[PDB]
C-alpha cells in the first residue's frame, strides 16, 4: 500500500498482497446497497458477500483464520452460489457470482 518511505516488506508475502486485494475490493460498497438484488433473500446474500469479506479480512489481519475457516467459508460461498443460482430471476446474480468468485480468487485457490 506504500506510504512515503516504502521499502518495508521486501519479502513477497501473501498477507500483504491478498489483504490489500480484499480490503480494496470490499471498500468500494455497502452490505445493504449496490443493489439488495432481491429484497430479503439476495439482500441476505449481498450482506454475506460484504460481511464475509470484512470479517475474513479482519480475521486475516487478526490471524484467527485456521484451515477450518477456509473450508467452511468456501462451501458457504458455494452454498450462496447455488442459492443465487436458485434465484430464478437472474440479472442481479451476475454481480453476486462474479463477487464471491473474485473474492475466492483473492484468498488463493482461484474458482471457475
Amino acid at each position: 500500500m506504500g506510504h512515503h518511505h516504502h521499502h518495508h516488506s521486501h519479502m513477497p508475502k501473501a498477507t500483504a498482497q491478498m489483504e490489500e486485494k480484499l480490503r480494496d475490493f470490499t471498500r468500494a460498497y455497502e452490505p445493504d446497497s449496490v443493489l439488495p438484488l432481491a429484497d430479503g433473500v439476495l439482500s441476505f446474500i449481498h450482506h454475506q458477500i460484504i460481511e464475509l469479506a470484512r470479517d475474513c479480512l479482519t480475521k486475516s489481519r487478526d490471524g484467527l483464520i485456521t484451515t477450518v475457516y477456509f473450508y467452511e467459508l468456501q462451501e458457504n460461498l458455494e452454498k450462496l452460489l447455488q442459492d443465487a443460482y436458485e434465484r430464478s430471476e437472474s440479472l442481479e446474480v451476475a454481480f453476486v457470482t462474479q463477487l464471491v468468485k473474485k473474492l475466492l480468487i483473492i484468498i488463493s485457490r482461484p474458482a471457475r
